[PDB]
């Protein structure tokens, strides 16, 4: 079956770099030892002083998380290079890291090939530091750089060019504003040219690059349809395409019957910023985060490009660790069943022996292909049993070229089929999904394509389950109910331990007619979640309100545990003034050790600020306060506020005394609860 390609297809080195599905970015360089998110070249190389670097552990670190290639920042736009070359002094050589100097692309190159992946470089063409930046004999500089990165390291597979520029920098005392011709200053044909007579096994990144495309955003997602043809159209009209110099949302979607092959690579940062900061530890992408991540980017038909950035420690900080083995976990999860594998594989047709039962083993060597025939070609999946299941994973041979426009995936559910989810490209790869369904019964129909359509890959695959922390809910009796999304095991503790893997299970709604702390956790195959925790206050069922102003809102609203009901004084008689008393019998001789007053959600109108508490037992003699004080930054802060007891007190009456308030002149109470324990 040697079928007729579509023009255009790709190259091997491309097949080689969609069949990655993912690898790493590592910017790390002086600016990680500076602060900045660009440099300005004018940084002592002093300042490039990593303690405990360690390569191994970096590469081996992005590998376990299932990257298959790492791209290293060997010079970013300070232009201070990572490595002893002999272009300039602006480098490792300069730097007290290692006697003198030593070689982060030697050793990051050198753990790549330890550990079976592959390696790639990026080399800022803007460079900031170079006094020759706008001569020609800057490009003469960079050509050299490009050189000694592409001999004495090893295959690379990817090359970076980054478009960007910006104008001004140090540019070797310089001080000054400089800007080039960006599409014919680099002359990048016989740059890339020679880079890739020297590294033929490569693959070129930027904006236009000949073989893989900038996606025209950092946020880390692809656009659906992200077609892998591309045909990059000028800025300004007329100029000639180059890094930096095209219209680059366009790169988002791709273009639909292009005339060159430049798939879309999603770069993007596990942190806001694209190299390691401290104020940035806190906000690291979650494994549920990089896993949509991984839909909005590899699923889509584009490759993903993650940024893990050292710390200058010269390590993956703990918490990306921590992301990072989150989101291996969840990947495998996806990947656990496939629940294609095992049925019997149908089609409206065939040719020349290329037939349905090809999607099964996923391999992108091998695939379905239809006759040039039937204006509706089909491909059925039965199965043995029905199974639960909400992703699809298609495939096309893209090396015979891309040809699928408008697709649609139907279900077979209690033995009738319904429509369940469509799209428009396949290219390497899409992952679709959908309502969850429990069936036996998948239909790939091909509604309309270009050349004779192809499918190399259908596979089913179950969305990992988000593990969100329990829901703890507490009503006026102590009834404790726990809840979550469905299909989940909740572990729980009411004494202060955390929910171990071996705690009591939630099965009912249990009783607590004491006042404490629960703290419960989610469990699904294996993987935990949050750990919530809620103070339960004591029951308020036998609660009466024995004291307080009626004539504006029932004060039985500052004790109906729902803290969306507002007692208030703002009657339409008057704006009734602090302090505002309720005097509450509880019932029940209670041991009252902590009061919780909980204000309201959406103003700050009414909200106590100074607060006295008395306790009692007969509601006629209260004496002394039984505390006393202020609520600090209840202003910006409006949240339910705890009165610990100085000593706790035995008592049935409790008055609560707001003195004065924050805004307005009447007081507001929203809730108010008592802690005995
Ligand atoms: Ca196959
Ligand atoms: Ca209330």
């Amino acid at each position: 079956g040697c079928l007729t390609p579509l023009k255009p297809v790709p190259s091997a080195e491309q097949l080689e770099w969609h069949d990655m599905e993912m690898y790493a970015f590592v910017h790390f360089t002086i600016n990680t030892f500076t602060g900045k998110e660009w440099g300005y070249g004018d940084e002592k190389p002093e300042l490039f002083h990593p303690s405990d670097f360690d390569a191994d552990d970096l590469v081996r670190t992005l590998a376990d998380a299932g990257f298959k290639g790492v791209v290293l920042t060997c010079k970013h736009h300070d232009g201070f290079c990572l490595w002893p070359t002999k272009t300039t002094l602006h480098s490792v050589a300069a730097s007290p890291w290692k006697q003198g100097k030593g070689d982060v692309v030697k050793e990051v190159s050198r753990a790549c090939g330890k550990y079976g992946v592959r390696f790639g470089v990026y080399l800022s063409p803007w460079d900031r530091n170079a006094a020759s930046y706008g001569t020609p004999d800057y490009i003469r500089m960079y050509r050299q750089q490009l050189k000694e990165l592409a001999t004495g390291y090893g295959s690379i597979f990817l090359a970076w060019f980054d478009g960007a520029n910006g104008g001004d920098g140090y540019y070797g005392g310089a001080r000054e504003r400089r800007s080039i011709d960006r599409s014919a200053y680099y002359d990048w044909k016989a740059t890339w040219g020679e880079l890739k007579k020297r590294q033929p096994g490569a693959v070129i990144f930027s904006d236009v690059g000949p073989d893989v495309r900038w996606v025209g955003n950092e946020s880390g997602y692809a656009g659906y349809p992200c077609w892998a043809t591309y045909t990059p159209v000028p800025l300004q009209a007329g100029t000639e395409p180059a890094p930096g110099t095209v219209r680059y949302r366009l790169g988002t979607e791709g273009t639909m019957d292009g005339k060159y092959w430049i798939p879309a690579e999603v770069d993007v940062s596990i942190r806001p910023g694209w190299f390691w900061h401290e104020h940035e530890n806190s906000r690291v992408r979650t494994p549920e985060n990089l896993l949509k991540l991984y839909f909005d980017s590899v699923g889509r038909g584009a490759n993903l490009n993650l940024n893990v950035p050292p710390d200058r420690r010269g390590r993956i900080h703990e918490e990306d660790k921590k992301s990072l083995a989150g989101f291996r976990v969840l990947l495998d999860e996806l990947y656990s069943r496939n629940f294609a594998s095992g049925a019997q594989a149908e089609s409206s047709s065939s040719w020349k022996g290329h037939g349905a039962e090809q999607v099964l083993d996923r391999k992108r060597t091998t695939y379905w292909v239809a006759a040039p025939e039937d204006k509706h070609p089909c491909v059925v999946l039965k199965l043995p049993e029905p199974a639960a299941f909400d992703v699809i994973r298609l495939a096309e041979p893209i090396q015979l070229g891309q040809r699928v426009r408008k697709f649609r995936v139907e279900v077979r559910e209690n033995g009738q089929w319904s429509k369940w989810t469509e799209g428009a490209s396949i290219g390497a790869r899409v992952l679709l999904k959908g309502r969850p369904v429990t069936a036996d019964g998948v239909r790939v129909v091909l509604e309309q394509s270009r050349a004779v359509p192809a499918l190399c890959e259908v596979s089913l695959w179950k969305y990992p389950v988000i593990l969100n922390a329990p829901a703890v809910n507490y009503d006026r009796n102590g009834r404790v109910t726990l809840a979550s999304a469905e299909n989940v095991v909740i572990r729980y503790t009411t004494d202060g331990t955390e929910p171990g893997p071996q705690s009591a299970m939630y099965r009912n709604p249990f009783f607590l007619p004491a006042g404490g702390t629960v703290k419960a956790a989610a469990e699904y195959r294996g993987r935990k979640s949050s750990v919530t925790t809620q103070i339960i206050p004591v029951p308020t069922r036998d609660w009466k309100v024995v004291a307080g102003e009626r004539s504006a809102a029932a004060p039985e609203l500052a004790i109906d545990g729902d803290s969306s009901t507002l007692w208030h004084t703002h009657a339409a008689q008057g704006e009734l003034a602090p302090p505002q008393a309720l005097e509450i019998d509880m019932g029940r001789p209670v041991n009252v050790a902590a009061v919780i007053y909980t204000p309201r959600r959406d103003s700050s109108t009414g909200t106590v600020d100074r607060y006295a508490v008395y306790l009692s037992m007969d509601g006629n003699t209260w004496g002394a306060p039984a505390a006393e004080g202020e609520f600090s930054n209840i202003r910006a802060n409006p949240v339910p506020q705890r009165i610990d007891l100085k000593a706790p007190v035995k008592a049935r009456y409790l008055r609560f005394v707001g003195k004065r308030v924050v805004e307005g002149s009447h007081v507001a109470v929203a809730e108010l609860g008592v802690l005995g324990k």
